[PDB]
């Protein structure tokens, strides 16, 4: 009927998304609110306007192993950003839960350019 083609069964696919343009990871411990804020503060952001992509968490140690394709990474003052061109950073003010509104302001200006 078309030389073994066409699945009336079912295509159970997997489709890779694990890209459509950027990946930042998150760097802090396990569970303990702060990591729940960012995630979900960072996914709402990130939905509010519209921004396509991948937040990925890790350990203090995990970034550079799984620094793959990672287009911005944050670590809780640990890693050096002297190696290559990670582009990392601090979000120091983000975990005080009180300068992350003014914080935040900045992220977004940079963010678009």
């Amino acid at each position: 009927m078309g030389s073994s083609h066409h699945h009336h069964h079912h295509h159970h696919e997997n489709l890779y998304f694990q890209g459509s343009k950027r990946k930042i990871i998150v760097a802090c411990g396990g569970a303990v609110a702060t990591s729940t804020m960012a995630a979900e503060e960072i996914k709402e952001l990130c939905q509010s306007h519209n921004i396509p992509v991948e937040l990925i968490q890790c350990r203090v140690n995990e970034i550079e192993t799984y620094m793959d394709g990672v287009h911005l990474i944050c670590t809780t003052a640990r890693v050096d950003r002297s190696f290559g061109d990670i582009p990392l950073v601090h979000g120091m003010p983000f975990v005080s839960g009180v300068g992350i509104e003014a914080l935040q302001n900045k992220i977004l200006t940079i963010l678009q350019g």
